[PDB]
DNA sequence: ATTTAGTTAGATATCTAACTAAAT
DNA sequence: ATTTAGTTAGATATCTAACTAAAT
């Protein structure tokens, strides 16, 4: 089996399983992780470009994702007072409640995954993944 | 220190991007490349649209759209089976075959520059563990 | 004059639900 | 009456290119 096949499938399947679980929250996988990131780093408090950089997503992409979240009233955006170009992002109380609500799912997946592999194997695995991801700049 | 989902997502994304970049000169996408590849390797079996759906782990509509794209590209031909006309058969065109023969080198070159760093033992171990994980999610 | 942050437009990949055509 | 094999419709995610607006 080629590597591309492997990764593209374990990630297609991961995305699918995640969406299946998140169906009761009316958000997608990507929105779930974005919401989570915002949960972690809200206090910073980051612009859209920061999210783009942190997530490996282009500007228009995150613009659409964020406009989606904002339509679901899970986040809020305002213009920075110092740099009118910038758009500062924050979680609303609904967004925060939601993040506190699904987050168990992601952890469930991570656990159900690591339970397949012995800790030495899991550690060597993550190390080799990190190295591979490093290879592609 | 990194969630598995993060690593897999990111890796798949960078692979898809580099692939798309190198494939731009052929005016196809990563997915089209792999589809044409699968056609190349299993054309002989009379691949129905849904057999491709099963093999690529994509859904019927998805496959329909990608195939329709490739057909618009004239890289593939479509016809209706004689034994069962609710089903239609898929085939590589000569343009398509030449294309596959042309770009396969990219997927190989990438798979290569990826495998090389990891020692062949670590490589075997990794493809094995990866297979185990994908097995689990399936 | 350039550089940077965000939005728009056009175009693929992908999913589920609904639908048409046709084997059983 | 019931399944299968593709298509259509409507949706989200993503990227490139061209855009407006705003900072050097």
């Amino acid at each position: 089996f080629t590597y591309s096949y492997l990764f593209r499938m374990i990630s297609h399947e991961m995305k699918q399983k995640a969406d299946q679980k998140l169906e009761q929250f009316d958000i997608t996988n990507e929105q779930g992780h974005t919401l989570g990131y915002l949960y972690a780093h809200q206090q910073d408090g980051l612009t859209q470009n920061d999210i783009a950089k942190a997530l490996q997503r282009t500007g228009p992409t995150v613009s659409n994702l964020l406009r989606n979240l904002e339509r679901k009233k899970l986040i809020y955006r305002y213009v920075d007072a110092q740099d009118t170009r910038r758009k500062n992002i924050g979680l609303t109380t609904s967004g925060i409640k939601l993040v506190e609500a699904f987050t168990s799912i992601f952890d469930e997946m991570e656990q159900t995954l690591v339970s397949q592999l012995s800790e030495e194997e899991n550690e060597q695995m993550k190390a080799n993944l990190t190295k591979m991801l490093s290879s592609l700049q």
